[PDB]
């Protein structure tokens, strides 16, 4: 019994001292004459040269230096088995590599200033803006590059502690408080943050500017 | 050619929905007769049951749930190929599932308060004492349990502000500047801190109480 395909996952930014082994090639044949084993491919050969390499004799693959996912997320080389005489034995292996996601990217708003503005008169409930971070990390398979949004903080604290809120997922803030007045107070600012691991990462900070129209 | 052995390594935590496929088994003897597939071990037929299950008819390995590397780091599985006519046609593949880490732990302070004392003419370079961290992800392949040390601030500032200085990666708290003087200043307290990914990643705060003997 085998697997149809058996690809090997790397985590990105691996710590430890390199080269790391990975798995190891062989072949049936080698019940017969010593074999030598090479490898070829981007990564191996064609750029980025030299990321991956085999030991000749043992055939233990290996990673040299640590790899950046978000640089190349996968890889594609080839096995080589030949002879003495440098003649090969059976056909070339494919080799994948897929390179999982650390969170070694931190969420970035967009703008350093969102600016919206929303008549003072709205319904509780109203959206106002929409603000947006992103993160260089996978969200698809992970949660590295999930962005959880909140409000840090509003100023000024008039009339309520709390006028706004924002959608922790898709980033629209809205009205959750009756008593906005232009009149009283013309703008907020808000101080948005944006957290990955949907929460449980690391944090930045911008400012929503929000201004209360007649 | 193919790999001595080929562990599937799972990055822990994932998203997404479930079920999701790792690898396809395959019998070799598969014009015989129909085969169906199965798997055993923990993990899929004993605690933790159904973490893993197979699809009898086409050898899809699904993982059913997030795995979690701080609760189970490696699973050993066996897959069974059997005919429709009930006869097992080859032994038992061994299945290594191998869980890969995630930065799921921030770094926690053994004790909330730390407490030292030093004597007021020691030599700059003089270790006071050790606080310590704990991080559960892993920091043997992973940055993600590598914690980083460092001092926030000092009270009261007194004769300097940097007064001491702590190992980035020991913990040890030192006196740094000459100067000491229990009449002057008795006791110091250090807001000290430790943050994973060697640095990059979530801190904790805590406290170091230094007090100055005669
Ligand atoms: C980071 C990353 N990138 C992928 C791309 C393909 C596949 Cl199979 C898995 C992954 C993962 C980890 C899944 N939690
Ligand atoms: C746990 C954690 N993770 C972060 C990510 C980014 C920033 Cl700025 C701060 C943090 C903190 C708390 C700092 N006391
Ligand atoms: C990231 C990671 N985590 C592990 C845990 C156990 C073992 Cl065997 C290997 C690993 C690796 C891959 C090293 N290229
Ligand atoms: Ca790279
Ligand atoms: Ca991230
Ligand atoms: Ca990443
Ligand atoms: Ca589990
Ligand atoms: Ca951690
Ligand atoms: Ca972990």
């Amino acid at each position: 019994m085998d697997w149809v395909v058996a690809p090997i996952s790397v985590p990105e930014n691996g710590k430890g001292p390199f080269p790391q082994r990975l798995n190891q090639l062989k072949s049936n044949k080698d019940r017969d004459t010593k074999i030598f084993y090479s490898i070829t491919g981007p990564g191996a050969d064609s750029p980025p040269e030299g990321v991956f390499a085999v030991e000749k004799e043992t055939g233990w693959l290996l990673l040299n230096k640590p790899l950046d996912r978000e640089e190349i997320a996968k890889y594609e080389l080839f096995g080589h088995a030949v002879s003495e005489n440098g003649a090969s034995v059976e056909d070339p292996m494919n080799i994948s590599i897929i390179v999982t996601d650390q969170n070694d990217h931190k969420p970035k708003f967009t703008q350093d200033t969102f600016r919206g503005s929303v008549l003072e008169g709205v319904l509780p409930g109203t959206s106002v803006m929409q603000v947006t971070a992103t993160d260089e990390d996978d969200a698809i398979y992970t949660y590295n590059g999930v962005v959880a949004y909140s409000i840090h903080s509003q100023e000024p604290k008039d009339p309520h502690d709390l006028m706004f809120t924002i959608h922790r997922s898709t980033g629209t803030i809205s009205v959750i408080s009756s008593g906005l007045d232009r009149e009283k107070v013309p703008e907020y600012t808000l101080t948005i943050q944006a957290t990955d691991m949907d929460g449980d990462g690391s944090t930045t900070t911008a400012v929503a500017v929000v201004e209360i129209l007649d």
